[PDB]
């Protein structure tokens, strides 16, 4: 009656402890929830971003390659130009010897 | 003896309450890591992703480099032909005079 | 009464066991929130280096744009240089055959 209500005296003051610890627990584990839900969220925004970004990339490279073609058949074009220019001039010269 | 019976039989329920607890909780937790595990594959997908896109984009960074010098020489190219045309046809003009 | 003895050592171990669940629970609600502000931590660079990477993108999007631009009106100028072209040869073979 001494011990026996000792050792009920401990159960119960453990009981309390422990469901102190539940609700503290629970608590922790809603805070923690909240930022993997954040994380969650802000992960499918980026994973978006991405998608967008890399589709941007792709239109970008499919341009430049482009451009590239374009100022090659330049530079060729040019090139052709010069050079017509440059027989154009030696005509001339030799006309102004004959008049 | 009573007494302490009844005390048991409140306790024995508690206990009972608290294991159910626990076994909520770590249902709780475990649901938590699926999520936080989700995360961190998305997170590792997005990094790679994140890290592609990033080179891709150095790449067309000096392609466009290139092209911007190689149009600025094009442009002062056809700045020259289009001085030789002019003068060209300065000549031009003043032969047809004279014959 | 030796019952109501083991009842409660029987308790008493119970609630041992329990506490000992709760500090498990609790390292597992930890270790989880370490997975948790590192996911938090890898998405803040993700979403910097998406930042990043969308305005690069932008810059050389704006900047294709502007080369193409350059372009159409290089090859404008061809056209026309080649019609210049064409007509000074005319002119020349006309005054070729006059002297
Ligand atoms: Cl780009
Ligand atoms: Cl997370």
């Amino acid at each position: 009656m001494k011990q026996i209500e000792d050792k009920i005296e401990e159960i119960l003051s453990k009981i309390y402890h422990i469901e102190n610890e539940i609700a503290r627990i629970k608590k922790l584990i809603f805070d923690t929830n909240e930022k993997v839900d954040q994380n969650t969220a802000d992960i499918t925004t980026n994973t978006n971003s991405i998608n967008q970004n890399t589709t941007d990339i792709a239109t970008n490279t499919t341009n430049i390659n482009n451009l590239s073609d374009s100022m090659k058949q330049i530079e060729d074009k040019i090139e052709e130009i010069l050079s017509k220019i440059y027989h154009i001039e030696n005509e001339i010269a030799r006309i102004k010897k004959l008049i």
